[PDB]
């Protein structure tokens, strides 16, 4: 029979209020005359109506897959509000109910530190500045790169790594051209987490 | 029908002789009165006789779980030897071949650099010494971290992360009470990987 997965939104939507946090629902395993079935949604056991339910896609498998795409603000998710997709079929004993919500526990502010590069490395055509974070809960975070003010395009970031307390951590690499990095230029990484002054922390550093 | 699932040898096991490389191959799905099926190993197109088979594990889900693991040299890894578990089944019709080796790509030296902790972070009754390993290839790479010679319980690795080149890189830290840290002591990261010195290389700092 058909299955149900529901999604959570974005860890730099759900903190930035200048794109959307949403809340997708998806069906699958929908037979080929099985009609449609129908998103019930209901936000703490009360029915919105706002969300863009797109149409019935058709599956290289030969099945049918359903999306409900629901828009929610970011002081509602992070209070814990609890998101349900309940979905009717024609052609199915029940319906099935999935519920949704922000992680439980104490959030815990990270701090961040630059590290410069070894001198090792000052010596080579490149080098790796490093943004270690740590001590963050909940997992979902998000990490950008910018130089003299403008945003950097290539850097790396680990995914989460859990701690021996429960908490986590992550690093991220920068390659910078060693040419531009001599004549006394800033870069700076930047942080967004759930536990933060404005969301939101920097730290900087120069050739010093 | 059943499915056979080949899986490599780890890289600590792969990279030095006191441990032992392995190869496993795993049937599932073997049905409730399909009698026995047999491993048929060979490597390089010859067949070996050697493996250490164990006899078939009835699982919850109530198939027929079975396993035969085949020991290898590590320079028979490391020169790239195709490795096959044949299956011959008392069931469904087919032999299933399934063939395994070792990456193919030309190998990337590690480089690695100890950094020690932040100004910032000093303060704090524990600090995070970190070792970051870039450039490397193929994935499969080992860090271990000691001090005066004895190695350490706590430290944390990130997997491998997939650089805009295509080699990987990683980043371990280490918490260290800072009673530990500031009353004249050595320590050292420790990696291993194909492409280096006796598969083996290690940093090392302290408080200068
Ligand atoms: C027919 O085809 C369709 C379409 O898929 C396509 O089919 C063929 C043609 C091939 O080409 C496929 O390669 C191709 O993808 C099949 O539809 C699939 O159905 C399976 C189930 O049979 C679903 O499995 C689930 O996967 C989700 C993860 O899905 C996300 O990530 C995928 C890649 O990582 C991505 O492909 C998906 O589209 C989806 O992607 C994410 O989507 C969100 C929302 O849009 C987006 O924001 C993200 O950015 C995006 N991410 C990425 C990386 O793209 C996974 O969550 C499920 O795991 C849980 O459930 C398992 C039980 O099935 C269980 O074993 C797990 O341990 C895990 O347990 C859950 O853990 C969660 C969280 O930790 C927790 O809440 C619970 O404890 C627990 N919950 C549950 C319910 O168990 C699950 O594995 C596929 O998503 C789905 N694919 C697509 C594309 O829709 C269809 O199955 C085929 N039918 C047949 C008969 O074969
Ligand atoms: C009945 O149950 C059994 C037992 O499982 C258990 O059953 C129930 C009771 C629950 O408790 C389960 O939670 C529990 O697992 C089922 O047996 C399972 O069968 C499925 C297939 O149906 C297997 O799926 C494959 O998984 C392998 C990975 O398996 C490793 O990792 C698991 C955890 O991550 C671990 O549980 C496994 O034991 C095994 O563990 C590793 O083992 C090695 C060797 O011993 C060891 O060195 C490692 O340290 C160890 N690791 C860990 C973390 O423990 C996965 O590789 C397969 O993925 C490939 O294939 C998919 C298609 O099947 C495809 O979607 C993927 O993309 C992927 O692609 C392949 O790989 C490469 C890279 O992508 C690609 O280049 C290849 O070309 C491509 N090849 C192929 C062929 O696809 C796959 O997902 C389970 O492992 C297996 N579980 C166990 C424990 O054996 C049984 O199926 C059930 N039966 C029914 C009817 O339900």
């Amino acid at each position: 029979g058909p299955s149900v997965f529901l999604f959570p939104p974005k860890p730099k939507d759900t903190l930035m209020i200048s794109r959307t946090p949403e809340v997708t629902c998806v069906v699958v395993d929908v037979s080929q005359e099985d009609p449609e079935v129908q998103f019930n949604w209901y936000v703490d056991g009360v029915e919105v109506h706002n969300a863009q339910t797109k149409p019935r896609e058709r599956q290289f498998n030969s099945t049918y897959r359903v999306v409900s795409v629901l828009t929610v603000t970011h002081q509602d998710w992070l209070n814990g509000k609890e998101y349900t997709c309940k979905v009717s079929n024609k052609g199915l004993p029940a319906p099935i109910e999935k519920t949704i919500s922000k992680a439980k526990g104490q959030p815990r502010e990270p701090q961040v530190y630059i590290l410069p590069p070894p001198q090792e490395e000052l010596t080579k055509n490149q080098v790796s500045l490093t943004c270690l974070v740590t001590g963050f809960y909940p997992s979902d975070i998000a990490v950008e790169w910018e130089s003299n003010g403008q945003p950097e395009n290539t850097y790396k970031t680990t995914p989460p790594v859990l701690d021996s307390d429960g908490s986590y951590l992550l690093y991220s690499k920068l390659t910078v051209n060693k040419s531009r990095w001599q004549p006394g230029n800033i870069f700076t990484c930047s942080v967004m987490h759930e536990a933060l002054h404005n969301h939101y922390t920097q730290k900087s550093l120069s050739v010093s």
